[PDB]
């Protein structure tokens, strides 16, 4: 299919183990990628000081619609040194590993894979 019905755990930035997806924007969006296959990718919602705890390059999650049974659509966005590689809507969240962490809440998404 090209959309993907997820649900992604929301991390706390201080509880999150593993801080990006690697070293390049080609790199992060494809770990992000398999990660969002795998079931194995958390979120982290972005307010004041979360981006500087966390690693560039960054991958977002953008709203790409203006929300089938429930799941926003969105689509990928990666950051590396205040530039970016795509363009869509409103950020979600930064997408990272997720390793155990407990979540706070579930953010469901339609992901264009």
């Amino acid at each position: 299919k090209t959309h993907v019905q997820l649900s992604l755990p929301v991390l706390q930035v201080r509880d999150v183990l593993v801080r990006g997806f690697g070293d390049s924007v080609e790199e992060v969006l494809s770990e992000a990628r398999q990660h969002l296959k795998d079931g194995t990718c958390g979120l982290v919602e972005v307010e004041k000081g979360v981006l500087p705890q966390l690693e560039q390059p960054y991958v977002f999650i953008k709203r790409s619609d203006a929300a089938p049974h429930g799941h926003v659509m969105v689509e990928l966005v990666a950051e590396l040194e205040g530039i970016q590689y795509g363009r869509s809507g409103e950020t979600l969240g930064v997408l990272v590993p997720h390793v155990g962490e407990i979540p706070v809440a579930y953010r469901k998404v339609l992901l264009r894979k």
